[PDB]
């Protein structure tokens, strides 16, 4: 057997099962299951598919605007498939990355399983339900989203990938590989012992003789070991065993967040039955170590870092709940451009895409199992299943759904270098230190530790922000490895004095609210300002925050000033559908999406993105300067809110540079210098006129034209510019390509921005013009967005098949997915009385 053949076997082991499904909302259960159903009345599609995202907004929706005002319901999905002749005796497993929710899977008329969880991955061995002789089988999936189930937009149905594993009767079982590097800090400059465990099952009714062979390789690289073999032993029929080996890898490269292409490795497993290669598998992993102390916080590979982190919902804007590798890559790559090193998957398990991209980009991950325990937060959420018996075929005796779901998530991610924290709850009210909650936290911690001891078990708790933060809930925190504070910076000092051994971080911070390109009262701090005068908008100066919240500056400066507060996960990294605080559940208002994000649903940064970048990215890696606001102040209503007593517009610069000099129409308004300072522990930092300003400010009398900012190093040498220009009346639509080409695989996509521009090419920053889109060629329009919270516009096509969307504050995005045919597609944009534009994107070979 050649290495070529082994790799093919690995590749053939797992396939994409997303293709050729039929969908019908409210379909008849008996017809969906039955062998030769009439599917003329069904919709033929490829997964993932979120059915909720094609709905219109409904002011009367049971989801309410916390759930995006997009309705759920019930639906069936249907696939028919035949095993190849070679595969007839093989074991067949079906994996669903996420189905929301309350699902039932039927194979040839029989119920394989019921699975409540809407975010956790699950698989079924469906071998026994398959027809003999290679006759076609029918798989039918029932998904139910009965509202309200969610405190944010969930979507409905099969929003994540479905995959099929076809294997020998003797095979490495699902989630069966464990890779550990116990002595890595010690052995790192020499040979590092890599302990691998394999969990092999014999589904045959004959006994077979078993050997495992292991090799490690650099991902997209060379081998770093030879073949290492376990001793031959008998595996009895219908039994499973665990195999072990140690492999030595010399001076491996350590996975870190300190570069954007961190080192990854792959374990190759070969399984022999009676001396014949019958199974082959690869498992992604990395070499990293970390430590965390109460007063010094966190270090990765001996380097002290803070969690510069974001909370993220799953949700892709116009894509709705449909997960996509390219969409998630763009979101995460962009987070990383800001200086983010850490994401929290709030509040639910992550997709395979998110976990993989995080390993690929160098982002530390906290994956969260639960938004509630046994109490519940919404009637149709998970709370009702939490203590009920798992009915999964492969559930262990006495396992509750919470037990089974937590276990399986940890087994799925135990080898992923990115994950360093497992969260067993967010804002669990019932976790107050009573006997029941105390029992429950211990049970849950123990589930994890029976699988994985290497990662921090944690929770995100807002109980610490009430009063002095102390209470029976402190007893629950005692059971955790690390204790997450939600919005509790005010009680940290006291809580820290009380619990000197606690490892503390901000599990949820800020909740500042902003609308891109919208400005209000920069001079004030606005607390939960949801009045009619706000016009359903919040300020991009970043001076709006909810009642329990903090601004970016307040929340970041605190984190920065305290070593024992290890970092934070800001709410939120990007906008999501739903939860439109400060207009939460005011359902007759137009708001349907969040204000919390640093970036809007359209992927377009708000100004605070640049504030964070100035703080988190070194001037060596990326010198920058960013100006706000815009320079169009002709409109008196707009200006009356921004301009001060003398009618000057406060202009502000974010920079990681030493100084910024602002020019109006070529004339200097003065050079200003950041004040340099040190943390009590000697970390160096920069700030402005005072401790509450991380920016430089100029009060500028409004003269139309150009503002330009020159950023300089200490030598007085220019390292960065930014520039803002007054726009004229809209003259045209401009389309901006992110990608010159994408892959022709039917999965890759591109984001093209549309701007409303004047005759000189300046973006009109106030423009809300409606744009109509045409697509020709080898592509599929799959979304449109402008990020605006108060918009009730379709994200998808209109009822007549049209694609339209307004600009909001000059900008928006359109999303095009590739087909499986190489060639090109062209996007033309039109707006009324404006010039049109087109860009062409090529589709073809990959990478």
């Amino acid at each position: 057997v050649t290495n070529e053949e082994v790799n093919q076997m690995i590749e053939d082991r797992k396939v994409d099962f997303n293709q050729n499904w039929y969908f019908k909302l409210n379909a008849n259960s008996k017809e969906a299951i039955k062998p030769d159903a009439d599917v003329s009345t069904w919709k033929k599609l490829d997964l993932p598919y979120d059915w909720s995202i094609f709905n219109d907004f409904d002011h009367e929706s049971p989801a309410q605007n916390e759930g995006g005002q997009l309705n759920g319901g019930e639906a069936w999905y249907r696939k028919t498939f035949k095993l190849d002749e070679k595969d007839l005796k093989k074991n067949v497993r079906l994996t669903f990355d996420g189905v929301y929710m309350d699902s039932q899977v039927y194979v040839n008329g029989q119920l394989v399983g019921h699975y409540p969880n809407g975010y956790n991955q699950f698989s079924y061995d469906i071998t026994k339900y398959l027809q003999k002789d290679g006759r076609e089988n029918v798989i039918a999936v029932h998904a139910v989203n009965k509202q309200p189930s969610s405190r944010w937009y969930s979507g409905s149905g099969i929003y994540r990938d479905v995959t099929l594993q076809v294997t020998d009767k003797v095979h490495v079982e699902k989630n069966g590989t464990t890779i550990l590097t116990p002595k890595l800090e010690e052995q790192q400059h020499g040979k590092v012992e890599t302990h691998v465990t394999s969990k092999i099952v014999n589904t045959d009714d004959k006994d077979h003789e078993l050997v495992a062979e292991y090799q490690i390789v650099e991902r997209g690289g060379h081998a770093v070991t030879g073949l290492v073999r376990t001793a031959s032993r008998t595996l009895k029929a219908h039994e499973s065993t665990s195999l072990d080996a140690i492999l030595e890898v010399e001076r491996p490269k350590l996975w870190t967040v300190l570069n954007d292409k961190p080192a990854l490795y792959e374990l190759i497993t070969r399984v022999y039955r009676d001396g014949q290669l019958v199974d082959a598998k690869k498992d992604l992993f990395g070499y990293r170590y970390y430590h965390w102390t109460p007063n010094e916080g966190f270090s990765l590979n001996g380097e002290r870092i803070k969690f510069h982190g974001v909370s993220l919902h799953h949700d892709h804007g116009a894509l709705g709940a449909e997960e996509n590798y390219k969409a998630e890559y763009r979101r995460l790559k962009q987070m990383k451009e800001m200086g983010v090193n850490s994401i929290r998957t709030t509040h639910n398990p992550a997709s395979e895409q998110t976990l993989q991209i995080a390993a690929e980009l160098g982002l530390l991950v906290q994956e969260e199992a639960f938004d509630t325990w046994y109490g519940g937060k919404k009637p149709y959420d998970y709370g009702r299943f939490f203590e009920k018996d798992a009915t999964h075929p492969e559930a262990r005796k006495g396992e509750k759904w919470s037990d089974f779901d937590l276990r399986t998530m940890v087994e799925r991610g135990k080898n992923n270098p990115a994950i360093f924290m497992w969260s067993i709850g967010n804002e669990i009210g019932e976790a107050n230190g009573d006997a029941h909650s105390l029992a429950t936290v211990k049970r849950l911690v123990k589930v994890i530790k029976d699988v994985d001891k290497t990662r921090y078990v944690t929770m995100g708790a807002d109980k610490f922000r009430f009063g002095n933060g102390s209470g029976g809930h402190e007893k629950i925190a005692d059971e955790l490895d690390a204790v997450g504070f939600n919005y509790s910076e005010d009680n940290y000092k006291a809580l820290r004095a009380k619990h000197p051994k606690w490892l503390i971080y901000g599990s949820e911070t800020s909740s500042a609210t902003r609308t891109r390109g919208s400005y209000y009262r920069p001079e004030r701090e606005l607390k939960h300002s949801n009045g009619p005068e706000r016009n359903y908008e919040q300020s991009d100066y970043g001076n709006d925050r909810v009642g329990w919240g903090k601004t970016a500056t307040a929340s970041w400066t605190f984190d920065r000033d305290n070593a024992g507060y290890a970092g934070q996960f800001i709410w939120t990294g990007t906008d999501y559908i739903g939860e439109p605080t400060p207009w939460h559940n005011q359902n007759q208002t137009p708001v349907k999406s969040s204000y919390f994000g640093i970036v809007d649903t359209a992927g377009i940064p708000k100004h605070d993105f640049y504030l964070y970048q100035s703080q988190w990215v070194s001037v060596k890696k990326k010198p920058m300067v960013h100006l706000l606001p815009h320079w169009n102040w002709e409109n008196k209503e707009l200006a009356s809110k921004v301009a001060d007593s003398e009618g000057k517009i406060p202009v502000r610069a974010y920079s990681n540079a030493s100084s910024v000099e602002l020019f109006l129409n070529g004339k200097s308004l003065g050079l200003k210098t950041f004040n340099k300072k040190q943390t009590s522990d000697g970390r160096t930092y920069q700030e402005g006129a005072n401790a509450n300003e991380l920016y430089l400010e100029w009060k500028v009398a409004y003269q139309p034209g150009t503002l330009e900012a020159i950023a300089r190093d200490e030598s007085g040498k220019e390292i960065a510019r930014d520039k803002i220009t007054t726009a004229g009346k809209p003259a045209a639509v401009r389309l901006i390509k992110e990608d010159h080409a994408i892959a022709a695989d039917g999965k890759d996509l591109t984001y093209i921005y549309y701007e409303i521009v004047d005759s000189q090419g300046n973006v009109v920053p106030t423009a809300n013009n409606l744009v109509r889109f045409q697509l020709h060629g080898q592509g599929q329009l799959v979304g449109v967005d402008n990020g605006e919270q108060a918009s009730r516009e379709r994200y998808k096509a209109q009822a007549d098949g049209s694609w339209i969307r307004k600009a909001f504050n000059g900008k928006g995005v359109a999303i095009v997915k590739s087909t499986e045919q190489a060639g090109k597609f062209t996007l033309t944009a039109h707006s009324d009385l404006l010039k049109s534009n087109q860009v062409t994107v090529f589709t073809g070979k990959k990478e």
